[PDB]
């Protein structure tokens, strides 16, 4: 597939541009340390788990931390955390209890150092095992995701408590394009291989084909550049957001908001793979998609120029 040799070059470059380094990934693994020592001070039941963009391999450089407390033990842990040097913010009695922590003023991680501790989130952890599997079974979904990632945050449609899409609603975006609307697909789905066992945690089937080297390399041998061309294609021209939900749960991938009972936030519908019952495109509005919508295209209209050189640029800038 020669069909995009320039642009998958550019892309490689950005990616290697906006990748978290190995110096920012030893950090964040060094603070993961500091912070399990502080919780097995307070119990010896507790642990703590690492989840999303770090540990799937999906991280942007400056990233936050995304952890989570299994076994309240929450004011607990928060009072000693302070007591240690960091700073943050935490609402007891809350229903979704949060520690934000948001600087470290004793353990060497930063006057910006950011990190989310949540409790007993048990179905990131497994939507994490997910995406983490994904990663491992082909070598451009890496790439993929951080350009998508960057692009949506320059183009200000990242943002869901103003509107727009979480960053995990763009990578299940990216996934479903390339399990069930790229062909030859570039990936199974992991979730209805006939050798898929059922597991429930937390009342939903968070079981997959996890069997990684049993997988077949991809029968897709396109471009990192061609994929990412045919992504932004697909959302902007033939997609149908007013009707269709983004699933993992169909062989076929075809699902209608009416099958799936989200009429009356649906504006942009993406159910969960595991917590079916999620919308992780209920933060977007109206207006929200249709700036969303109105960057696929004109990132559509980029890549489809017959001039050349094309550039490429613009695709990674703001506004
Ligand atoms: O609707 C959601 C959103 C997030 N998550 C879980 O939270 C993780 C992080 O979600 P995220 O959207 O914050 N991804 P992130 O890499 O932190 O980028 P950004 O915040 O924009 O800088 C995801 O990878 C999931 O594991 C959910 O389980 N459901
Ligand atoms: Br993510
Ligand atoms: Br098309
Ligand atoms: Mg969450």
């Amino acid at each position: 597939d020669m069909s995009h040799k320039e642009f998958t070059k550019f892309c490689y470059e950005v990616y290697n541009e906006i990748k978290i380094s190995d110096k920012e990934f030893k950090e964040k693994r060094a603070a993961l340390d500091t912070l399990r020592l502080c919780l097995k001070r307070i119990s010896p039941d507790a642990e703590l788990v690492a989840f999303g963009s770090l540990e799937s391999g999906l991280a942007l450089k400056n990233s936050d931390m995304d952890l989570c407390v299994l076994m309240t033990i929450a004011l607990q842990f928060y009072e000693e955390l302070i007591a240690e040097g960091f700073e943050g913010k935490f609402l007891q009695r809350a229903r979704i209890p949060i520690i934000k922590l948001t600087s470290d003023t004793k353990n060497g991680f930063g006057a910006s150092f950011q990190c989310a501790i949540g409790f007993n989130n048990r179905l990131a952890i497994h939507n994490t095992l997910l995406l983490s599997s994904y990663t491992k079974l082909d070598a451009r979904l890496k790439p993929m995701v951080l350009l998508v990632k960057h692009w949506a945050k320059r183009k200000q449609i990242n943002s869901p408590y103003f509107g727009t899409l979480s960053s995990y609603g763009y990578v299940l975006m990216v996934l479903y394009y390339l399990i069930h609307v790229i062909k030859p697909p570039v990936f199974p789905n992991l979730l209805l291989s006939p050798l898929k066992q059922e597991k429930i945690v937390d009342g939903f089937d968070v079981g997959f084909d996890d069997k990684l080297e049993d997988i077949p390399p991809s029968q897709n041998y396109s471009s990192l550049g061609s994929l990412l061309h045919g992504f932004f294609r697909f959302y902007a021209y033939k997609f149908e957001p007013r009707e269709k939900v983004v699933t993992f749960r169909r062989p076929d991938g075809y699902l209608t908001k009416q099958e799936k009972g989200w009429t009356s936030r649906y504006i942009l519908a993406i159910e969960d793979p595991f917590e079916i019952s999620h919308n992780v495109g209920r933060t977007v509005s109206s207006s929200g998609l249709y700036r969303i919508r109105g960057e696929f295209m004109a990132a559509s209209r980029l890549l489809n120029s017959r001039s050349y050189p094309i550039p490429y640029d613009s695709l990674f800038e703001e506004a």
